């Protein structure tokens, strides 16, 4: 592909293609290539002769005349954390599945469903079937909340993306039966629902997967342009060049994006609504969409800079822009969601802000950049303004801001800022439903001192120490005190090194906060 | 002094000498050197002709003809957090100190007396008073609290360490009136409280900002030991030497010590209980107290390595001490409190330990050390058993730990991290009370892998992202989970850099935990 | 254990006990827990039915209804490098282990024995047996090499050391039958060698792995006190202690020794040979014997210092002392082998050498130590001397040297350096059998100019860029030119990140170097 640096062109997306039913069919009566069995340390108890307590366990045992009994035990299986045991036999395969002794929901569910689509993937399985080794004492509700959850895990670790491999295996999954967690249409809802929430995943990840020359602030428009194209009856699209966004008074992600003379900047602003004539509240969700992240010429350097991975600089926008694929499947009514990212890359050339420049965001306030890489910041400052600008009564932010947040709570927990404790609580909740980790941190106000400049109304970068804390505080600067706000730092969770891949962390999040309004 | 390292002599002790009272004496009667009055911005409106509306500055500005708002207005004070005026005048001086717009709680009350204080330093003032210039809607028991808060900024305000100053000046202030806020008994017990939080707050302090030299692991013993002499009614106490931990199986804590052969390591427990027969809550205070740390092998090396302020490494124990000192004084009924500290240095010599050893803890776990300069948690892991098995129900823990801490939640908030809600919300509800910052901080499980061993149990180390999170994790491994504990990481305000001295951090939120059990 | 830092006491060792023997049984008749299969890409070829080709998978398929093949199929095993199916089944299991398309001798079949012991411990099996799923066209004498490596890549495959692990599970691997390659004395022969060479192997892997409180100087010498005691007809030994190595000038030795003031240095000297008349080739193995090294006065510091890792810088000793061990087993006749290790920690201490200080060798040569962490090659300097003035032909020293060689040669392949072309050859074609990875690199001379003193004969330590090859030229000074002599740099292969263990690299190598003679 000819304007592409490196002329790299993308394969077809992998989004995962599989067809899914609640079913009351006995366990033992399944056909397929693979069933899978949550198990909890109880549900593995065995009595005085070594055999499986659990009745299911049990009946499948007695049809492999002990078969499973024996290879589990030989391979030490107790359904601890973690644990699975796998077995080929005449007529099909089973894996056991270790839940632990504490299981949470979703989140043991989701890890039972991302182990089912494991082993679907290491045996080319098409047709599979989950089901849970216990479900007595859980709720109708809970089972339907279990049965989303594992439908969530399946959809989620089937996904691979393999559009810059230039040989590759597509995935064989077709097909997930949910086994004795209900049937009808409680739970096809709640199902379908973890469905369109799994494609606004899945369109994360890939933007965030997708390398800075293949994914630029152009890219990013025409993404959010193709969103509303597809719903286009509840959701509408407005972007902004560089132009519009000067006449709008945007200095500082304006001086943010002046380097980047290659790659220009585009604003993007979806709105979604149902055409209906109830009252709306209204609501904005504004992710920091730096594309790539050189630092400027406060360039990263140093053997852990994590240059080399700062094409997930744009993962606040990929939530943001996940969110609203979700929601226009969705369609939940009395809502109308902005969703606003700035987005551009923050490159070096003749043309760049250097460090020590002052720059006035559109509420007039001025800025001196003491360090060109805190400029996820001053984007956001002018994100924030207009999202304001829009007359929305509360606005979550999600940005990759700090290094400094993964100090504090590692690679997995993204930090929550606010001002407002009832928003605090909303997310709090949104989080506990979606089974995303995030952690509340605190806007102490004295280190706002440090925050001082010599010559403009404030400097962008504090010291190291509370350097999540004056980021947020930084962007108070920028959100009008009638307008409930919170501030996600996600720089850890957007990112797995372990997979060295895009999780689209904050979609299931954002779209549970949205619902919950 | 000739066995001191540098033949440092320590001066007599600066502890303040404040003679406080609370009196009913109508502000504009009151005699003295300094009157200091707190004034909210709504209490410094003024009127058409530009006088005072409040009543008491109304009164105060009339008797000085109009001298208090005009300078109050050439010198731009509004009553705003942080500002003052002091005007000098025949018969007095008054100074009057901006509490802002939102006054928190005792926190505004500790800088009032704290600004009292510097303005009584500044004028040599021996007798001051502060009142409020407004009163009204505070309830009886709200004007006690803010009385008890005022003394307590004028004290510890007032305190200057000239210890290892060879000419310094003696503080001048003798007695502190605080006026309209109440007389009689309840209000001067809950004076005479605040001046034993104070004692031991200064105790505090005196410990950490003695340098190492002065500040062995052996004076730090005998400083336990004058605190049981001075209280033998109802404090115990026993200093185990090293001999007696080797006994006790204390392999993590004597590997820590083993370098610093010049400076032996003690190992101090105190006991406070009143000698009555009503059951107590066994609770226990656990300090991490390395008098100093030099890293080990794994030297403190870099510009801000802070290595020449490892003196306050034993900031956790000076506050556990200071609890006692307080405790001693206060002798709440119902509570027995154990306070553990295994004190020692961590140097450098051919008996030390080395990077990658393993050490065994006094619980049969082994630690591979993979960084000696997180020895302080090796100590915590030997004083924690100890605690657990003196049978207490409860135990906070206060450290040093990690510069992740700091990192996290900037210099003036510690982190706070518990498996035990309840205890949390203790914890947080005694900070509250005490006005000292503090935050929760998660203790997420999943991190625990990155801190396996190949050889050993564990490593003692882990990545520096989520590293005050692996902390306590590694802590957890070493209390036994019938025991409600939590760690308190306050490696950030134990110590103020724009003081360049010791805060005396913790022991007024250890003190009103215990007195809440 | 109270006179060892921390309190650590080993558990028992965890030396495998496996009985291993050479059968002809039809693989389809053999019984038991566990049969291996190493098979090749070819090996895995299907017909028009997609039906194995090779007659013994064919057959095995034959009786297991199809099972096999539909598993490979399902999994996409197709015989490659690394990949593997396990497949369970009424009577026993069967694993394939994959071995590509150019299987190299013998380190294809160390790898199918690490492979079917890892399918052993993952079931607990006890007995098993491990075939070729071909054997068309190897010779009797490959088939021979080909079993013998089979029961080394088993029996070290199965270790795992749980000495210092307060919880762990013994292995259950009892027994390997290995099948189709041949029955009788010779096969016999050959695999009662390699397990020789294994117990030599697994006494590296344990001295390497117990960290420096545990293996101290003195600790080592005892360990070479106890292969002596247990090979006493035919292994005889010395050990000088420092006053002793004074008498005999050891400067550069006992420079380096000097801190360490705790744990003394003592020099070991084991001399092998069969107590009868014919003329023996006089040989030195010398093994560089740094219990620790923290690098003294020129610390190991920065985040890959790795000085937590430097228990494992007496790998080459480890190696020295393990073919000791297996040589002691197999009483080759006509040599006459020298193990000659100066063991020694070093630490900093007021008595330490300081960098600038002139030491000077046993050979009267003065060495200028400009870097105190280049110290292996002044202990090395005295143990070269003295293995020259015991008559030796020739010599090999193996040395954890440089950092220099890692980079040149990765973690896995280690440098040797020679003047002597034979000598190459020889070593070169040891390891071609041993299986080990090693390189000539070249002892460019123009090089040793950079090694220049202003004060004494030379400095110890160059330019970082050709630090190994000043490094074997700095040795070189040390050796009589009439002996041959060369120096392999095993910084590298000695210790496994990925494994986080050590891997007794060199014994198998210096044990066929030495029966070559
Ligand atoms: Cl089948
Ligand atoms: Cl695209
Ligand atoms: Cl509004
Ligand atoms: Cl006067
Ligand atoms: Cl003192
Ligand atoms: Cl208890
Ligand atoms: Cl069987
Ligand atoms: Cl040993
Ligand atoms: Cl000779
Ligand atoms: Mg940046
Ligand atoms: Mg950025
Ligand atoms: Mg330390
Ligand atoms: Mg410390
Ligand atoms: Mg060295
Ligand atoms: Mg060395």
């Amino acid at each position: 592909a000819g304007d592409t640096l490196g002329l790299t062109r993308p394969n077809e997306s992998d989004a995962p293609k599989i067809s899914i039913g609640a079913k009351d069919t006995a366990v033992v009566q399944w056909q397929g290539d693979l069933l899978a069995i949550g198990a909890t340390e109880n549900d593995m108890a065995r009595d005085e002769n070594s055999k499986f307590k659990n009745p299911l366990l049990q009946q499948l045992d007695s049809e492999l005349n002990g078969l499973l009994s024996a290879a589990s035990s030989e391979e030490d299986f107790s359904g601890k954390s973690g644990q699975s045991v796998n077995l080929r036999f005449p007529g099909g395969r089973i894996t056991l599945v270790g839940l632990g002794s504490s299981a949470s929901s979703p989140t043991s569910y989701h890890s039972l469903g991302q182990a089912a689509a494991a082993a679907a993937k290491s045996s080319q399985a098409r047709n599979i079937a989950v089901a849970l080794a216990s479900t007595d004492g859980l709720s109708a509700e809970s089972k339907i909340n279990s049965a989303s959850a594992i439908a969530t895990g399946v959809v989620l670790g089937s996904f691979e993306d393999n559009r810059f491999r230039s040989e590759s295996k597509k995935s064989t999954l077709e097909s997930l039966d949910i086994l004795g967690l209900g049937t009808g249409p409680e739970i096809e809802r709640k199902i379908k629902y973890a469905e369109h929430v799994c494609a606004g995943v899945i369109l994360g990840r890939e933007l965030v997967n997708a390398p800075a020359n293949i994914v630029t602030p152009a890219v990013l428009a025409e993404e959010a342009k193709k969103i509303a194209s597809t719903y286009s009856d509840v959701i509408s699209v407005n972007i902004l060049d560089a132009e519009q966004c000067k006449e709008l008074k945007m200095g500082a992600y304006l001086a943010v994006a002046a380097a980047a003379t290659e790659n220009p900047p585009y604003f993007i602003h979806l709105c979604f609504k149902t055409p209906t004539k109830e009252r709306k509240t209204k609501l904005a969700l504004v992710g920091k969409g730096l594309t790539f992240d050189s630092g400027g010429y406060n360039l990263k350097v140093g053997a852990r800079s994590r240059i080399e991975l700062m094409k997930n600089d744009m993962g606040g926008a990929a939530a943001v822009l996940g969110a609203a694929k979700a929601l226009g499947e969705i369609r939940p009514s009395r809502v109308e969601v902005h969703f606003i990212v700035a987005a551009c890359e923050n490159m070096i050339s003749a043309e760049g802000m250097r460090p020590g420049d002052i720059v006035t965001a559109s509420n007039g306030k001025t800025i001196e950049v003491n360090n060109t890489d805190a400029e996820g910041r001053l984007t956001l400052a002018d994100a924030l303004i207009y999202a304001c600008n829009q007359g929305v009564e509360k606005i979550i932010d999600l940005a990759t801001l700090t290094g400094a947040i993964m100090v504090a709570l590692g690679p997995s927990v993204a930090g929550a800022f606010t001002p407002n404790d009832d928003l605090a609580r909303e997310v709090v909740e949104a989080a506990e439903a979606s089974g995303e980790k995030l952690w509340r941190m605190p806007m102490e106000e004295s280190y706002w001192e440090s925050m001082k400049s010599g010559v403009a109304d404030m400097i962008n970068t504090g010291p190291g120490n509370g350097g999540a804390i004056t980021g947020a505080l930084f962007l108070k600067q920028f959100v009008d005190e009638k307008v409930q706000w919170l501030h996600l730092d996600v720089a850890g969770p957007v990112w797995s090194d372990e997979k060295k891949n895009a999780t689209g962390y904050g979609v299931s999040t954002l779209v549970e906060w949205v619902l919950r309004n």
